């Protein structure tokens, strides 16, 4: 579309008021800008063919219950894209400004959201297991960050480096919440997950065994569901990261924590730089220690705690 960039007000899934990002030409546009090369929002109607229809809207105010999940796709998608931005430098998820797509009220009593090699789609939920998706910032950041890993290291759906590739979407998730301060917590999809059920969440970051996930290698899933687990065996993964970041004794191994930020550039760097379409965990964790070697030094607590960490999680 082409028109005038403006600002519009909505109401987001669980209820809170925020700015949106809109283009006016006849109609408001869910069509901001502002960010690279575009963030579009789109309709499903409740239908599975896609991207549907461009959001249009007659008043720029979004407050309508059927605006909710738009609302917060669009807004989620732009804080996203300013994570990567602004903390790694990375223009959109290509590199390159690519515009970032997603459709909203996908199918119908649909739960769950996912990437399709091409932009977002987010279901409703059936409103007992889940409410729509994109209220979840977590989510939101899972999704776009399977775009960054398609892009970069492109690891393959299964096995373990399908499991990496999912443990990768569940830590930058974790860190957009903690760059946004949307309450942020270890856990995936808290703020979407069972509506009635307080305190739970699809998966633990700082837990996952909360949930029946691997939290340990020796522990790991071999069979053939879930595409060979990989959003099971990604617990052992995020466990290691979790230690990383916050510290702990796992298993009697004691790791330091050296915090977020540098959960966060060791991580990118070795998804951007070091990974390949088949690397497995122990790849994975040679990658992470040479990144962290790269950029604190081979002598640095830095390197031990990711080295401390895999060893935690039985990673060798
Ligand atoms: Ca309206
Ligand atoms: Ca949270
Ligand atoms: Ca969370
Ligand atoms: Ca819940
Ligand atoms: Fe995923």
């Amino acid at each position: 579309i082409t028109g005038t960039s403006t600002v519009g007000v909505g109401r987001g899934v669980l209820g809170d008021q925020k700015n949106i990002n809109t283009t006016y030409s006849t109609y408001y546009y869910l069509q901001d800008n502002t960010r690279g090369d575009g963030i579009f929002t789109y309709d499903a109607k409740y239908r599975t063919t896609l991207p549907g229809s461009l959001w249009a809207d007659a008043d720029n105010q979004f407050f309508a219950s059927y605006d909710a999940p738009a609302v917060d796709a669009h807004y989620y998608a732009g804080v996203t894209y300013d994570y990567y931005k602004n903390v790694h430098n990375r223009l959109s998820y290509d590199g390159n400004n690519a515009a970032i797509r997603s459709s909203v009220h996908y199918s119908q009593g649909y739960n769950n959201a996912f990437w399709n090699g091409s932009e977002m789609v987010y279901g409703d939920g059936d409103g007992q297991t889940f409410i729509p998706l994109s209220g979840g910032i977590d989510v939101v950041a899972h999704e776009l960050t399977h775009a960054v890993t398609d892009y970069t290291a492109g690891l393959i759906y299964q096995n373990e480096s399908g499991a990496i590739n999912e443990a990768i979407s569940d830590i930058f998730g974790t860190l957009v919440e903690f760059y946004a301060n949307k309450n942020p917590d270890w856990e995936i999809g808290e703020d979407v997950y069972t509506p009635g059920i307080s305190g739970d969440s699809l998966r633990s970051m700082s837990d996952p065994a909360k949930y029946g996930d691997p939290d340990h290698y020796s522990k790991r899933y071999t069979g053939t569901q879930d595409n060979g687990g990989v959003h099971i065996n990604s617990g052992i993964i995020n466990k290691a990261a979790y230690l990383i970041s916050q510290g702990g004794t796992h298993y009697g191994v004691s790791v330091v924590g050296i915090g977020r930020d540098k959960l966060g550039k060791i991580f990118y760097r070795a998804l951007t730089q070091y990974l390949t379409p088949t690397s497995n965990f122990s790849q994975l964790r040679a990658a992470a220690v040479q990144s962290a070697t790269d950029l604190y030094g081979s002598t640095s607590q830095e390197v031990a705690s990711v080295k401390q960490a895999f060893d935690a999680v039985g990673v060798k």
